[PDB]
């Protein structure tokens, strides 16, 4: 069997963190810490009364001089597990059932013959930037994957969840062909955002705590401006149309042509910066040249459009289309395009039925998975 | 997949005449014929009883007058099978094994979902002359471009193989630039004589049979001097040295700066007022302002000077430098000129023991030719 990278989405793996910081923001928070403690998944670190500190711990600060982010003063953040599967089968290190993530298709893999860390490996990443500031991550996987070639005799099967898609395409449109064609066997797409969601807009004007409800919506808005990766997923031009209504006040009406002034109007124009900072990172109609599976949900209602009678700190009402829940359905258009541009083939797959989420446990994907590695 | 239109050299398509002469030669020529029939290419034509038939059919008058080439009196010729195949893949209508020619090119782009006269057509031409006379055909091709555009939903791939690259360079570098970013997709140039090539000068002197031996060098010599392609292809200021001596006599040697004194010691003048005509037809730095892929052979012995002991009228002794046979390996040195001079990338492609004929059928080159029109 082919060996395996596994490439997670965001929120997809564990992070860790280490303080030794010059000022907290309140009187309870930690100043310095004795080695590092897990920054994500933790719901120790999500309470009320210190949900101030692990903000101030997990955001990110963006420099106008470089053009890039950085950690706040005195705290460090770490990706653990490279090349394993422990930070990205399970969130929580308690292993709850919620931060069940990548674990039940590792077991398959495992009850296929694979084994953990050894022809089957993760490439977790700090999933809060985008591709532009994960350079070294980019370095470390290419040679991750010519190691893995040379150990199990053959080219990798790369399989990618959700934003883990656009680094692996951002990766593979920047590799030569003729690596790729020497130590890539095939990509396997799951859930792919190919041209942003339109999720991204309600994210950044009032915060979205879908996936961790504990966390207040105003709370967690802080931490997803400071992300990179979010400016990044929001709708591209080459998916959606200009026309397209994704903010809906009593007054104004923003596109994918206002972001300029929608990031004005919601007190926070660096994520213009950031936006003109990724904007370009995956090209719009480059391949990643070699053979793809692009399976993608369907029937599952999508957020397509929000309207604010209180813009932009109050709830709004969300308007519902087709797609996986997070991606809109035409994000797979984007694959049916590169058929045309490449000579690998590539094949689609819609899941009727299958949400963003629940598509990596889901054993309709787990079969279709199992004839890629394995063969008829 | 794109459309392709296939661009031949000299020799490279069927040419076929009908008579109706006011004189001829020699009793035994047919004065007047009932149809068309193939004069090129057709072994019954060549028989020594014959041959000077043949070439007081196929020669070109010069007429000082105008400048230009003529017919022979009553003799018409016409290039069959533009827009098609069948002219261009075999160059006998009995479709021998010597006259194959794109026909194994044309059976892989078929094979690849070609379909022929549809999405790859051929752009046959009259080759025995220079591009100052084949006005119409430039426009007919520019028509089936713009046609093949419409139809099957891109642009368009020119493949030329040997002089059709001189042919394709003065019609791209004649082209609008708004022109050629919507219709051309990309130029596929297979042994391209930039330049010119040194066996231009033995051609004119004494004849060369090399691809039809059963002519007589003293008699093709003939038609060779009365086609304006071959003084059009003679070695140029750009690639060569002017000090250069490409004819060696125990009196006399020529360079380039003695075209005019050759073209009188070999007793043709008319093909100094042909070299005139066609010197300046090719813009000599002027790049081609598509993507270009320049496919050229080397490490195949190539005639580069030659040395008379008895001139004109003996065979001489080769020497010989590196190149595909035909083509000095100097000539790829002015693809690798227009890399700065173009905005479209400029890919140069070596083909190490690839023979000038013979590159058209290469698995190689067809294999090239593959990742150009179906991607990676
Ligand atoms: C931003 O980066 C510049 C150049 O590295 C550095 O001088 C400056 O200290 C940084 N800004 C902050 C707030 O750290
Ligand atoms: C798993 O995916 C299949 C195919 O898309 C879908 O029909 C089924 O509902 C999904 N399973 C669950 C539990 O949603
Ligand atoms: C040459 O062209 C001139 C002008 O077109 C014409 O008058 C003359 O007849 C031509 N010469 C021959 C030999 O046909
Ligand atoms: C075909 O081209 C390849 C690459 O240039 C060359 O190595 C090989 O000798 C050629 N094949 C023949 C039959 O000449
Ligand atoms: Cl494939
Ligand atoms: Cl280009
Ligand atoms: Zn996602
Ligand atoms: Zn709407
Ligand atoms: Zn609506
Ligand atoms: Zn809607
Ligand atoms: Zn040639
Ligand atoms: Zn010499
Ligand atoms: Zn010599
Ligand atoms: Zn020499």
């Amino acid at each position: 069997h082919p060996p395996v990278v596994l490439v997670p989405g965001d929120l997809g793996n564990q992070l860790e963190a280490k303080l030794d910081k010059p000022t907290v923001v309140h009187y309870l928070c930690s100043k310095k810490t004795e080695s590092y403690f897990t920054i994500w998944l933790n719901l120790e670190l999500l309470l009320p009364v210190i949900i101030d500190c692990w903000i101030d711990n997990i955001r990110l600060v963006y420099n106008k001089t470089s053009r890039a982010t950085q950690f706040p003063d005195g705290v460090d953040v770490r990706v653990p597990g490279f090349g394993k599967t422990f930070s990205l089968e399970f969130l929580d290190p308690s292993k709850s059932s919620v931060g069940s993530y990548f674990h039940t298709m590792v077991e398959s893999l495992v009850g296929w013959g694979y084994t953990r860390g050894e022809d089957v490996r993760g490439a977790p990443y700090d999933w809060r930037r985008a591709p532009n500031e994960n350079g070294p991550y980019f370095l470390a996987l290419r040679e991750m994957i010519e190691e893995m070639y040379q150990l199990y005799g053959g080219p990798v099967v790369l399989v990618a969840h959700s934003m883990g898609n656009m680094y692996t395409l951002y990766f593979l449109q920047r590799q030569p062909q003729a690596w790729k064609d020497k130590y890539i066997r095939a990509f396997v797409s799951l859930g792919a955002p190919w041209g942003g969601v339109a999720k991204t807009l309600r994210v950044l004007a009032s915060g979205d705590n879908n996936r961790i409800p504990v966390i207040g919506p105003l709370k967690i808005r802080e931490q997803q401006r400071s992300a990179v990766s979010t400016s990044w997923l929001l709708p591209y031009n080459y998916t959606w149309s200009p026309e397209k209504v994704f903010v809906q006040t009593p007054t104004i009406n923003y596109t994918l042509r206002d972001y300029r002034k929608f990031f004005q109007d919601i007190g926070f124009e660096d994520g213009w910066l950031m936006r003109q900072d990724t904007e370009g990172l995956v090209e719009a109609t480059m391949p990643p040249g070699v053979q793809l599976h692009c399976l993608y949900g369907t029937g599952v209602p999508t957020p397509d459009s929000f309207y604010y009678e209180s813009f932009p700190d109050r709830d709004p009402k969300i308007c519902f289309g087709d797609g996986d829940g997070t991606v809109n359905l035409k994000s797979a258009l984007q694959c049916q395009a590169w058929q045309s541009r490449q000579e690998h083939q590539v094949l689609l797959q819609e899941l009727p039925g299958s949400e963003h989420i629940e598509m990596l446990a889901n054993a309709t994907t787990l079969a279709y998975l199992k004839r890629v590695l394995l063969g008829p």
